[PDB]
């Protein structure tokens, strides 16, 4: 649900998602939030690239999970 998004840059942000969301949705609400195109955005959970092929739950992603976005 609640997610921190963190850059390497030291910047948290926060995006509201549902479990069932794909990747690709996920960062349409990155780019609605922060203005970053989706092609320049790489997440990483663990230490594994997320995939528009897929759900957060296909990752284990829970409420309050951080990610890395790496641009």
């Amino acid at each position: 649900l609640q997610l921190f998004i963190k850059t390497l840059t030291g910047k948290t942000f926060t995006v509201e998602m549902e479990p069932s969301d794909t990747i690709e949705n996920l960062k349409a609400k990155i780019q609605d939030k922060e203005g970053i195109p989706p092609d320049q955005q790489r997440l990483i959970f663990a230490g594994k690239q997320l995939e528009d092929g897929r759900t957060l739950s296909d990752y284990n992603i829970q409420k309050e999970s951080t990610l890395h976005l790496v641009l």
